[PDB]
């Protein structure tokens, strides 16, 4: 074993050991071991990393070197033969609204982020990789197979950069390579407030003692706030429409403007913070800016935890929920709350839940205009559609009235993401999210499918025949064997998502195991979990049990008709009720007395 303490985190840390508020970086959550779960630390390894040279080189790097006796198939080839399909008809989830997909992405970004390697401000490497597809140091190209149409119109590869790692970012020689998690492992709304003090600061409105988050000053949504714009140029959001020139938004998380619906969700939460903060000042006129800020923040963090654990996991894990996440019996300081490396791939099941279009609906939940339904790809890093095309209400109604895409063995990832993904850095709508995911497994030195099956105590198929029975699909099992020549080599992302779904769930057995464990840990390992005696009062907890995503929409948008259970498929107007019928968050329990 090697150094039990390498480390390039945010430096200076000193715990308050009486502070009723989480730190921004996640530090100090655990008392005996302060850095546990903090941002900018290595992702946890539940199993040893598997690299071509046992230390840092991904499998597929050295063409001649095999994995278990075989060549690992190209990411894009696996993408073309297994993940793609043409017919979007009949692909929608009959019982999960679009919000189901969307909330998952939110929880996801609150938990883990592995940014790519940074060594380019001045880089021509950013081009020796783009232009020539030359494999070298952190350039690990996604080569196009023979007969791939992109060869004819895009080039020879997709550029792709290895993820950052701990102890430098830079060159050489030590222990196995461990990727970084740039955000806090705890479900704490870090995505709204940021994971660095530096950013948490810039996001706040410190011009007034109200504890509000800064809002846009250039535009308004019917008197409702927008997230401030990011001042930094070049902006990708500006790029997709040189004429509208609208920048990306500035939020606690850098991926916020990835897609219009994710930016919509971010806006709702920022709105709830300021809403909470002003409602609190009304009750406690005495409280200062900091107190207003921390108490609202604390409330919002409880909201995310509650919606996630009460309404969202149950319908992901289905019958497996109880098997992995038992009833809460209290905080446990012996539990490692860190997000593991494999979790960040397991949680990518959501990619197969994204449909090809996004709609905007009007007050009666009718098409908003002539071009109400747009292709997903035209909305990547698209903020001008919100700002100069209706605000977020038409988008939010879409989230409630439309359905998520159903994971389907014959139709996995929509072409909008498989062939038209737009990356921050480059200029085309031609990347492949599926291939990227696959290349990224290898980059992260992930163990194979069967290593994880064994880890979860599940059978491990060694034969085509064995794979057919687990996957319950003859044809899918076959193309898989043809490309991988052995189950042991199947990349975890595609292997875990190819399994049939569990009863009342949306993921298979393997994924339910990987997801379930992770979630039980960040709950049980969180000293600030909302139900942990002492964090909130019994009276406060009674009030928080009433949160609902519907109420959230009611208090921060001009939608007045909403469903009671926002994550299940809901038809308008039968399943929609007036906001008055929806429980409000009673904040009197936060009222404070001096004398
Ligand atoms: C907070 O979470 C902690 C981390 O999970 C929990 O710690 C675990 O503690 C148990 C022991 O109490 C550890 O193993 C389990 O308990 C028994 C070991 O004493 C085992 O009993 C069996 O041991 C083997 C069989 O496996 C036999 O030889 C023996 O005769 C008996 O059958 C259990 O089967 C079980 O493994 C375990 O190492 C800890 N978990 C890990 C890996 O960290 C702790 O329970 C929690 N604290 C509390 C009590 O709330
Ligand atoms: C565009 C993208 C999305 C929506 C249109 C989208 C959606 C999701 C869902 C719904 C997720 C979970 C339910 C989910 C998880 C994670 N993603 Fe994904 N995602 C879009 C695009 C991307 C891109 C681009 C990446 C980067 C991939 C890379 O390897 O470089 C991406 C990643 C992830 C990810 C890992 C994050 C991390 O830990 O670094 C998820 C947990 N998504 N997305
Ligand atoms: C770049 O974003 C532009 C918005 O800044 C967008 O231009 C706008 O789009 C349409 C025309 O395509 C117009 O919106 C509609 O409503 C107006 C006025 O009510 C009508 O006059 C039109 O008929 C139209 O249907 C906007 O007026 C127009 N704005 C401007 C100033 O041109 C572009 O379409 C975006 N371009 C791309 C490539 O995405
Ligand atoms: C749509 O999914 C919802 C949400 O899971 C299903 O509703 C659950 O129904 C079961 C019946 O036992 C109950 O355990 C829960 O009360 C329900 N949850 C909620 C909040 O309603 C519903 O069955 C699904 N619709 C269909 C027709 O499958
Ligand atoms: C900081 O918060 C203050 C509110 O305290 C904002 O200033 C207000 O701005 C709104 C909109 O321009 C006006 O109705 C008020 O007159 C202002 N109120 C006061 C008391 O000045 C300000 O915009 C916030 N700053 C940022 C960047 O979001
Ligand atoms: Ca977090």
């Amino acid at each position: 074993s090697w150094e039990v303490g390498c480390g390039a985190p945010v430096p200076l840390v000193k715990c308050d050991e009486n502070s009723p508020y989480r730190t921004i970086t996640g530090d100090c959550n655990n008392r005996r071991s302060p850095a546990l779960g903090a941002a900018n630390r290595a992702l946890a390894r539940w199993l040893p990393a598997e690299y071509e040279d046992g230390l840092a080189l991904p499998f597929g790097w050295t063409q001649r070197k095999t994995r278990n006796g075989f060549r690992v198939p190209l990411a894009r080839e696996v993408s073309n033969k297994i993940v793609g399909y043409l017919d979007e008809e009949g692909v929608l989830d009959q019982n999960r609204s679009l919000l189901f997909m969307q909330w998952g992405q939110i929880v996801d970004h609150d938990l883990d982020f592995a940014p790519e390697t940074e060594l380019g401000s001045n880089e021509h490497s950013k081009t020796q990789c783009e232009e020539y597809c030359i494999q070298g140091d952190n350039c690990f190209p996604i080569m196009f197979p023979k007969n791939d149409p992109k060869l004819k119109t895009q080039g020879k590869c997709m550029p792709f950069f290895r993820a950052g790692f701990v102890c430098p970012t830079p060159p050489y020689q030590s222990l196995a390579r461990e990727q970084i998690n740039a955000v806090t492992s705890f479900l704490d709304a870090s995505l709204v407030y940021g994971s660095e003090p530096s950013l948490a600061s810039r996001l706040r409105n410190l011009s007034s003692p109200l504890g509000l988050m800064a809002v846009n000053q250039e535009a308004w949504d019917h008197g409702l706030a927008y997230l401030p714009f990011n001042n930094k140029k070049p902006s990708p959001c500006e790029f997709i429409n040189t004429t509208a020139r609208v920048p990306c938004f500035l939020a606690g998380d850098f991926r916020a403007s990835e897609q219009i619906l994710l930016a919509t969700a971010h806006t709702l939460l920022l709105r709830e913070h300021n809403r909470l903060a002003r409602e609190l000042k009304k009750l406690n006129p005495h409280w200062n800016g900091e107190k207003l800020y921390q108490e609202a923040r604390k409330i919002l963090g409880a909201f995310i935890q509650i919606i996630t654990f009460r309404d969202y996991l149950p319908i992901v894990l289905g019958s497996e929920m109880q098997k992995w996440i038992p009833p809460y019996q209290g905080y446990n300081n012996s539990v490692d709350p860190r997000i593991s490396n494999v979790f960040t791939f397991a949680f990518r099941f959501g990619h197969m839940e994204v449909p090809s279009t996004v709609s905007r609906l009007d007050e009666n939940y009718q098409p908003w205009g002539p071009e109400a339904e747009l292709p997903l790809h035209t909305l990547f890093f698209n903020t001008w559609r919100i700002i100069k095309d209706g605000g977020i209400d038409p988008l939010t109604r879409g989230l409630l009235a439309k359905k998520s895409k159903l994971m389907n063995q014959d139709k996995m990832v929509t072409s909008e993401l498989r062939n038209k993904l737009f990356q921050p850095t480059h200029k085309i709508h031609g990347f492949d999210l599926a291939a990227i995911n696959l290349q990224r497994c290898r980059d992260h030195g992930m163990p194979g499918y069967n290593s994880w099956r064994g880890f979860c105590g599940l059978s491990q198929p060694k034969t085509l025949k064995g794979l057919q029975t687990v996957l319950k699909n003859k044809i899918l099992a076959k193309k898989l064997m043809d490309l991988y020549k052995t189950p042991d080599n199947i990349d975890i992302w595609i292997g875990g998502n190819a399994e049939p779904m569990v009863e009342r769930g949306r993921v298979g057995p393997l994924l339910a195991c990987l997801l379930g464990r992770q979630f039980q840990q960040i709950r049980d390992g969180d000293r600030f979990w909302w139900e942990n005696p002492g964090v909130f009062t019994e009276k406060q907890r009674d009030s928080l049990q009433k949160f609902s995503f519907s109420r959230l929409i009611c208090d921060n948008t001009h939608i007045t008709k909403v469903p009671l259970h926002a994550f299940q498929a809901n038809n308008y107007p039968h399943d929609f009720v007036d906001c008055s019928t929806v429980d409000k968050l009673d904040l009197s329990p936060w009222a404070s007395r001096e004398n």
